């Protein structure tokens, strides 16, 4: 018997007499060590006095499972250690004063929305979530990147997608605060106004310019024709503006960052563009800077704190 660490969320830590002789799982059910699945492995006696995660297998694990993760999905503590595994190994350079992603494992789309997330305002409802990207903003990144994949409902190497994963993300954000307030007009149906909260006063798919959402955008109508809609007022620390990708002219200074998208639907590869002093476009490890862009944009997120329109 030696003595170890169990916890499911690496703050509480209790004290259990493990079997030399019995498999981990025999002992607490399924059990890892930074990431690695070690259910089916004895102890070894440099497993003395460390810390493993267990799947909750009593009421109070299970209630501070979800007070750390904010889910009591029973898949999500060995999702979460699966993808931990590959990240851990993953490496974390700084590049352009942010924590990057150098490529493996088809990461892009992840590097993409960690720069993303350094750089707008957004708290995490699980602990777990903001306690690692404060992690991750300071260097190490491998427990966010995991957690993310987990959230996601993602593993290492599967093809994803930025705007998706940030959708993913901003429903576990606290953005009760943020309103979107719309006006379409139409020929016929005349005027009608509604009001958004949350993920969807913060997101738009259709167009990348935030000013051309201010001027209007062409909808269809249940009526049948198209109608106007325009942005009213907006209440957000920053907006996303997201398309298909397509040639886009990135201008210093009028906007945060975008989302750079070359190839085929699901199996293309995205960078960063990150608007300093001047443009910098971040792929993974890689740096180049240039004063202007023209490429393939999909995402471009703005600062916002509060706009009204000046149209009657
Ligand atoms: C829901 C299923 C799914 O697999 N989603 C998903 C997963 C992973 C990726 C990389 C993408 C994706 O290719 N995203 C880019 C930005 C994209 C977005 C929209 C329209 C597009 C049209 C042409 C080309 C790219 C286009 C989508
Ligand atoms: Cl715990
Ligand atoms: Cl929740
Ligand atoms: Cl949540
Ligand atoms: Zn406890
Ligand atoms: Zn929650
Ligand atoms: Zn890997
Ligand atoms: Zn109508």
């Amino acid at each position: 018997t030696i003595k170890v660490f169990t916890t499911v969320d690496n703050i509480n830590l209790h004290t259990q007499v493990v079997d030399m002789s019995m498999t981990y799982g025999q002992q607490f059910g399924p059990t890892y060590l930074d990431g690695a699945d070690v259910t089916k492995i004895k102890p070894h006696n440099s497993h003395e006095g460390k810390t493993f995660y267990v799947l909750p297998n009593d009421d109070t694990l299970r209630v501070e499972a979800f007070e750390y993760y904010h889910t009591t999905d029973p898949s999500f503590l060995g999702r979460y250690m699966s993808a931990l595994n590959h990240t851990k190994k993953w490496k974390y350079p700084q590049v352009n004063g942010l924590t990057s992603i150098k490529w493996a494992d088809n990461n892009s789309y992840l590097a993409t929305a960690l720069l993303t997330l350094q750089q707008i305002e957004l708290k995490f409802n699980p602990p777990a979530l903001q306690d690692a990207y404060y992690r991750a903003r300071a260097g190490e990144a491998a427990n966010f990147c995991a957690l993310i994949l987990a959230y996601c409902n993602k593993t290492v190497g599967e093809l994803g997608d930025v705007r998706e994963t940030m959708s993913y993300l901003f429903q576990h954000a606290n953005l009760d605060s943020c309103k979107r307030v719309l006006n379409v007009v139409c020929k016929t149906c005349g005027q009608q106004q509604t009001t958004l909260k949350g993920v969807e006063a913060v997101m738009y798919m259709g167009t990348l310019s935030y000013e051309q959402f201010k001027k209007g955008v062409q909808i269809p109508c249940t009526c049948g024709k198209q109608a106007t809609k325009y942005l009213v007022q907006q209440e957000s620390p920053f907006v996303m503006m997201s398309a298909p990708p397509a040639q886009y002219e990135l201008k210093h200074g009028t906007f945060t960052c975008a989302s750079e998208y070359t190839g085929n639907y699901q199996c293309g590869h995205y960078k960063h563009i990150t608007s300093k002093e001047t443009l910098y476009c971040i792929d993974g490890a890689l740096l180049t800077k240039s004063s202007e862009y023209k490429g393939p944009i999909t995402d471009v997120f703005y600062k916002e704190n509060s706009y009204t329109t000046t149209i009657k």
